[PDB]
């Protein structure tokens, strides 16, 4: 997994706490301009909303998922994302992080 962020869900709107060099490579952006941010920030125009809807089901229900979907790059460039994400429970079994990895397939 090279492309890769982990977002705390346990903060408000589930903000990216790390963030892969490969995935700072792939999208353009700056460490310190996406920490602390949700990752909708790689959806555009082109974004399939009913594609965007399985994510929020997929977060909301706390269960893995892989989609793919047209992402942007900082300086608008589009790029089909196969994204695969995994809830990551504690020792508790009390949800902790999310797993988030990319692959730009095109
Ligand atoms: C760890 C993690 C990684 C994510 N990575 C992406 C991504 O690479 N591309 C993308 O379009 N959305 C990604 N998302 C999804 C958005 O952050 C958001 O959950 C999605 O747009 C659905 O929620 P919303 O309707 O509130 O936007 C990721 C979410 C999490 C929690």
């Amino acid at each position: 997994e090279k492309n890769f962020v982990i977002s705390d869900p346990r903060l408000p709107d589930n903000p990216i706490i790390f963030a892969s060099d490969s995935f700072l490579e792939l999208t353009e952006y700056s460490r310190e301009e996406i920490l602390g941010r949700n990752a909708r920030f790689l959806q555009g125009p082109e974004t399939d909303q009913a594609t965007v809807q399985k994510i929020r089901d997929a977060i909301r229900d706390q269960r893995e998922i892989t989609v793919q979907l047209i992402n942007y790059t900082k300086s608008g460039k589009k790029f089909w994302n196969l994204f695969h994400l995994q809830p990551m429970r504690d020792q508790k079994g009390e949800l902790q992080y999310f797993i988030g990895v990319q692959l730009d397939g095109s």
